């Protein structure tokens, strides 16, 4: 509710919006604090001092920091609405092997297109990221077995880790000139992208990729 | 069994050590295969794909890769044994944020000694793994409560994340000449050390530190 629970968040983080997603599928009513370029809130340095990283949730007073552990938290405390994490204990190490390479493996080599010198080493940053969508697309067709998400019949762990990243892939997308998810390479993830962002819990916290473009270079600013 | 349990470890990793200690306090019985300098197993390369990395657990043939992932599932399938991530949600939270910090920010900063080149950039790296350390102090306290362990009574899914490590800190102290864990500068942590050392479901699986120290010796491979 908007009185228990705040989460210090940022409308272009991916990291952030894997958090409201969440307490969206909850039903969770919170209240949201908004971070700004190049300063930080006092009350993001005393609820994460260690990282001083958003997201930041912020429940009875009391901070969890890192959105996974985030995620997990929220799943774990409103155990009684639907279920983000799936029920098996098999499966739900699947989940969290996939989102942790997301984090340590895809997303990085995701930038590096942003960061490669040379027209070389750029189109191999394209490689690695064209490879691991293919494992990508390959996992989400033997997960989801021909339901709609990763997680089965509703958003789960997986689709929330993965799909918080849409708008920067597609942001990626246009200013690397190439095209990386679409019908014609990744057939079922297009599928799944679609569905994903017009579920009520995702469609008003994904920003339109037009938006976050124009942040991106905001972020132009060393 | 020795049948239905495998994991795919060697002795020197402090993240094999993790499973193999989850597993004895859960006293599940398992086969234990290792790997070796310079090549991978087969049993890995069809196990981990992805990442190629140890520890592997095989339950009745299906692998779980990723030692925190690992211990999670150990913990949630048996889930009628002695409790590893704590009771409670906000302190499961905590307790996997610590154990989170230790592998992004603590470990690569411990090795991050070894690997600094020019005596003053190594003292960097230095005060990074002191600083980190009286952090981990303040944590132990605040969160043992005057309990013996990390987890309370019993050694938990904390005391596991970190003191896999105490190996590797030792032969850290020895080469860099530096001492970090002791009795004036982490007195708490200094006690703890002895204790897990001691724990039944430790002792075994901790290997001796001149041993460790020389196998370092031998990862001269460049
Ligand atoms: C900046 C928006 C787009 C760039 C992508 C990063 S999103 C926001 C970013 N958050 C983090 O890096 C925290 C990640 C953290 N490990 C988690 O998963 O929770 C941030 O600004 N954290 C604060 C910081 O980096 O100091
Ligand atoms: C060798 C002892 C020094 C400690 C660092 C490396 S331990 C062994 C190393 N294991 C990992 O990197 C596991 C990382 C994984 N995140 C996990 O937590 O299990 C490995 O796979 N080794 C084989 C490989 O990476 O190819």
């Amino acid at each position: 509710a908007k009185s228990d629970v705040k989460l210090l968040g940022a409308w272009p983080s991916p990291y952030v919006m894997r958090a409201r997603i969440t307490l969206n599928v909850k039903s969770v009513d919170y209240e949201l604090l908004e971070e700004t370029l190049g300063s930080k809130s006092d009350l993001l340095l005393k609820s994460n001092p260690v990282h001083k990283k958003i997201p930041v949730l912020i429940h009875n007073d009391k901070p969890i920091c890192e959105s996974l552990i985030i995620v997990h938290y929220i799943d774990e405390f409103w155990s009684s609405g639907p279920s983000i994490l799936p029920s098996d204990p098999y499966d739900r190490a699947i989940a969290r092997f996939w989102a942790a390479y997301l984090d340590e493996k895809w997303y990085p080599s995701l930038k590096g297109i942003a960061s490669a010198q040379g027209e070389e080493a750029k189109k191999a940053a394209v490689d690695q990221v064209g490879e691991s969508l293919a494992l990508i697309e390959d996992t989400y067709v033997k997960l989801s077995k021909g339901k709609p998400f990763f997680g089965g019949e509703k958003i789960g762990y997986l689709d929330i880790a993965f799909g918080c990243f849409l708008g920067w892939l597609r942001v990626t997308e246009k200013t690397s000139g190439v095209k990386f998810l679409n019908e014609a390479k990744t057939p079922h993830l297009a599928k799944w992208a679609v569905r994903f962002c017009a579920d009520p819990a995702v469609k008003d916290v994904m920003p339109e990729t037009e938006k976050l473009a124009e942040f991106a270079k905001l972020l132009a600013k060393f």
